[PDB]
């Protein structure tokens, strides 16, 4: 039978504080209609302001992704969008109490946890895809995001840091086999203490520590307990590009390479794809055997 849109079974509530500003936010999860896609809420405004979670609202790309309508934000959504796009999640309200999405642990563990301790609830209309069929290429200087035609749903990543901590780093997940949960979920934020009195001076990385991000010094991870995974880094890059490519509002039939790219590029990368209708089509699956993607059970 047909592949089904999804949404949450029960809400979700969540307290914590922002990567960025520090502040203390409170977060709540809630089932949401047919075809509504991932919709942030601030509660804590009146009248509340409530911007779909679209490329098209996307504002700042600096250190995190920015939603923005007028003059009102929704900081650092991505690893919340990652993790609904890691479960199959289409319909959700996020409601926020304050500018910024809760950092947690600076993986989307926590989200992927509570999400599917609630559970979630398969809805009565087909799951709308986004399939890739032409190569899809941005390029600045020596950065590159770029969409390939796949059969399946596929991310690769390389990234070039100098730096020692890296004794370069690559990696290529199959979700079409091989799940978000486990292959990606886990996988923390992380910063460089050189840039951390920089970033603090322009009120970034406010809320950031040892727990809640991978801090790393000229040579070595300060963190006492150390690394998730080997390449724990490369991992919590592809984590950043499936939510930032959920900002597409559906679910991707196809393959993403980043060299050296960031949450701009993968903006720019989505807004040439929308624009280039040649290079895509919406299509839906009624027999989830023949399908090239598979969901875990809700
Ligand atoms: C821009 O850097 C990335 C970004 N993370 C952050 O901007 C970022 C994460 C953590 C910190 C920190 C810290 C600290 C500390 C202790 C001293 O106060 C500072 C910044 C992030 O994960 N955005 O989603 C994208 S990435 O290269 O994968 C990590
Ligand atoms: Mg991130």
């Amino acid at each position: 039978a047909t592949i089904k849109q999804r949404t949450l079974k029960n809400i979700i509530r969540a307290t914590g504080v922002g990567l960025h500003s520090g502040e203390k936010v409170y977060l709540t999860l809630k089932p949401a209609p047919v075809d509504t896609g991932i919709v942030f809420c601030r509660t804590d405004l009146d009248p509340v302001v409530e911007i779909p979670a679209r490329a098209e609202n996307v504002g700042e790309t600096t250190m995190s992704t920015t939603l923005v309508k007028g003059d009102v934000k929704v900081d650092t959504v991505e690893h919340l969008l990652s993790a609904m796009a890691g479960l199959g999640i289409d319909n959700a309200y996020v409601e926020l109490s304050a500018s910024e999405v809760p950092i947690m642990d600076g993986s989307a563990g926590p989200f992927v946890f509570l999400i599917q301790s609630a559970g979630l609830q398969e809805q009565e209309a087909a799951k709308k895809f986004v399939r890739i069929k032409r190569e899809v290429s941005v390029e600045e200087g020596d950065k590159r995001a770029v969409f390939v035609p796949f059969d399946g749903f596929k991310v690769s990543f390389e990234i070039d840091f100098d730096h020692p901590v890296f004794r370069t780093q690559q990696a290529s997940v199959d979700f079409s086999s091989t799940s978000f949960v486990k292959e990606v979920s886990r996988a923390r934020t992380f910063g460089f203490m050189r840039d951390i009195e920089y970033l603090r001076s322009q009120n970034l990385a406010l809320g950031g520590s040892v727990e809640n991000a991978i801090v790393v010094d000229e040579n070595r991870v300060l963190n006492e307990d150390g690394l998730r995974y080997e390449d724990e880094f490369v991992k919590h890059k592809i984590l950043d590009a499936i939510g930032d490519l959920y900002l597409l509002g559906n679910s991707l039939i196809g393959e993403f390479r980043g060299f050296k790219s960031g949450h701009a590029l993968n903006n720019q990368l989505l807004r040439t794809l929308i624009a280039d209708k040649d290079a895509w089509e919406v299509v839906t699956f009624e027999d989830a055997r023949t399908a090239p993607i598979s969901y875990m059970r809700p």
